[PDB]
């Protein structure tokens, strides 16, 4: 019924690399 996370886990890895960096370069120039 529960859905595997193994694919979630490095889900998340990107995003942090793809879409939480992606704002550090207008909060770094700020």
């Amino acid at each position: 019924k529960k859905k595997p996370l193994l694919p979630l886990l490095v889900a998340g890895a990107v995003l942090l690399l793809v879409i939480l960096v992606l704002g550090v370069m207008v909060a770094k120039k700020k």
